[PDB]
């Protein structure tokens, strides 16, 4: 039993809710919140901008030190950093950004990072300003992630479309 509330069950291990991931993280304080990161960990907008703003820019400060030491992530890759006031840990995962021409096949590699964590609160990778089709993102999630994932979808209209079209 866990503290996630109000989710629709899509499969054995995938759950979905119309929610603001920032507000959901603040309420649940999950072990892991996933950030929709880029390779530079520049958290300017979308989910990343919202999560970083909620940490009062502490996420960005920590991320800048990470990059200065380690260099950029790979598209499809991830790193574990602090969750600050939102979660124990933040798993920064880089899905491909269609608006940069990155290969959508890398979306499966991106979701594979979730399998290193037993339970996660996450957004749909490569959705929103990353330019991929969220219906496709949900399908890849369900077909790739085997650990327990709680998906937060900000947009109510999109949430309803994702549920209604789910096979
Ligand atoms: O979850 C969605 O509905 C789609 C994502 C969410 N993206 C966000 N952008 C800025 N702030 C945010 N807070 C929470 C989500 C979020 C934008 C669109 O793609």
């Amino acid at each position: 039993v866990n503290s996630f509330s109000g989710y629709l069950k899509l499969t054995d291990n995938v759950y979905i809710k119309n929610a603001d991931i920032v507000e959901e993280a603040k309420k649940v304080k999950p072990t892991v919140v996933v950030n929709a990161a880029n390779v530079y960990l520049k958290h300017g907008g979308g989910v990343a901008g919202a999560l970083n703003k909620a940490t009062n820019n502490a996420m960005q400060v920590e991320s800048d030190d990470y990059i200065a030491t380690n260099g950029p992530l790979k598209v499809g890759g991830s790193c574990v950093l602090s969750g600050h006031n939102l979660a124990k840990h933040c798993l920064h995962v880089v899905g491909p950004n269609v608006n940069k021409g990155e290969d959508i096949q890398l979306l499966k590699s991106a979701y594979e990072n979730f399998n290193q964590h037993e339970v996660l609160l996450a957004p749909l990778l490569s959705a929103g300003i990353f330019g991929a089709d969220p219906i496709h993102s949900l399908r890849v999630c369900v077909d790739t992630v085997r650990t327990n994932v709680y998906l937060a979808v900000f947009d109510k209209n999109l949430y309803d479309k994702l549920v209604s079209s789910f096979l």
